[PDB]
């Protein structure tokens, strides 16, 4: 009735309006600019939404993927929308421009955006500021349920990508309740996660987070065997399934198909999802994994939870739906629930597997 009025509006009218009337990456800025100032209205989560894993509370499974908040500015309002966590990021540790405009491209035929942003970043300085200026109000939030994740990038130019995320690590990860590195032979991984976990430990108890690897869903099956098996080896958290695809489906209508960059929304949905289905089972269902690719109903949410993953993301279905799609999902997602016999998300978690 009244959510699904706002949802209405919203997707039949008001986003299809402020999309014709914008570019893509203005949009974007202006997203954050409301977001950050909290112009938004405000769906009570029930006890049913509430997951348990990476050592935190998670008062419902529903996140914010990586990219809408790049540099942390828009965290408090990305609560205020209902998300469960907030994923901000990618961080890289030094400033960078990103890639030269236009690049972000949408496809609304395809409920699809392509990126390239290329990592802009305001680097690890000035978000570290930024979140610490906001450290307690964070400190009781997570304590609510509401948790923070970083996602550290790397700079376009440096020699040492090892490095970049050890100093992300360090700079971030006292601010941080989960860590995200980005991976794109088994050996060098195994380094790579090796460092990033050294000084992981290095940090004092009660500043260390959880380390989370997220993956593309473009990996041969040797790529995503080597990555189970290094993330069991080496104890990493979790997984975050998945990234933007590379690849172009079969049957995408958008005129800018075709540009250059991370192809995310409806086309990825299934792509990701079975992905995810792919991992849990080369985990053994001991890895948490966040779902991500194409989650724009509480259906699309639920395939994921019941394909292994403990948690969601979304992004693009913002783009189109605006921010009463988080209501929509989580709504959505408890009915779905109910229909299956689930008492709540925790027993939904890897339900295909069994
Ligand atoms: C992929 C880049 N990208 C694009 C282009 O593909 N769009 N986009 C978003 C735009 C918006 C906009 C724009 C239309 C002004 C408003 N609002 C909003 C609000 F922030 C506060 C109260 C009302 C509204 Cl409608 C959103 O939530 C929102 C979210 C997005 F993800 C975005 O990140
Ligand atoms: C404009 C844009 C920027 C993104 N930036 C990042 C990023 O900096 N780091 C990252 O790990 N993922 C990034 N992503 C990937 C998303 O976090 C997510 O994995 C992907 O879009 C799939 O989810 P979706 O279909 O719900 O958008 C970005 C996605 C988009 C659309
Ligand atoms: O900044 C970007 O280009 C970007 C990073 C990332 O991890 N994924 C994506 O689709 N775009």
């Amino acid at each position: 009735a009244m959510a699904t009025g706002d949802e209405r509006f919203y997707a039949e009218h008001l986003m299809p309006t402020l999309q014709g009337l914008l570019d893509p990456e203005s949009a974007h800025r202006l997203a954050v600019r409301f977001t950050s100032l909290g112009l938004l209205p405000r769906f009570q989560d029930s006890d049913m939404l509430e997951v348990r894993v990476l050592g935190h509370k998670f008062r419902n499974p529903v996140g914010i993927a990586a990219g809408f908040d790049k540099h942390g500015e828009a965290v408090d309002g990305l609560y205020k929308m209902g998300f469960g966590f907030v994923e901000i990021g990618s961080v890289t540790p030094k400033p960078q421009e990103g890639n030269p405009r236009p690049r972000v491209f949408r496809l609304p035929e395809d409920q699809a955006v392509i990126n390239r942003y290329g990592f802009n970043s305001h680097g690890l300085s000035v978000v570290e500021h930024r979140l610490r200026a906001r450290q307690q109000k964070q400190a009781k939030l997570t304590e609510d349920g509401l948790p923070l994740g970083v996602n550290l990038g790397k700079n376009k130019t440096s020699v040492d990508a090892a490095e970049d995320y050890a100093e992300g690590v360090r700079v971030l990860g006292p601010l941080a309740d989960y860590l995200v590195v980005n991976v794109s032979g088994k050996a060098e991984l195994r380094r790579l996660l090796t460092k990033v976990l050294q000084e992981r430990d290095g940090l004092r108890r009660v500043h260390r987070p959880a380390v989370l690897v997220k993956i593309a869903p473009d990996l041969t099956s040797q790529d995503k065997e080597d990555i189970a098996s290094v993330v069991k080896e080496l104890g990493i958290d979790g997984l975050i399934v998945t990234n933007t695809t590379v690849s172009r489906p079969a049957g995408l209508q958008g005129a800018l198909r075709s540009e250059t960059g991370g192809l995310s929304g409806k086309p990825l949905r299934d792509l990701s999802t079975q992905t995810i289905r792919e991992m849990y089972a080369l985990t053994q269902g001991r890895v948490p994994i966040i779902g991500v690719g194409g989650v724009s109903s509480g259906q699309d949410a639920l395939e994921k939870i019941r394909a292994g993953a403990s948690l969601v993301q979304l992004y693009t279905a913002l783009t189109f739906w605006g921010p009463p799609v988080v209501g929509k999902v989580k709504r959505e997602l408890e009915a779905l629930l109910k229909e299956q016999g689930f008492g709540g998300v925790t027993d939904a978690i890897g339900a295909d597997h069994r």
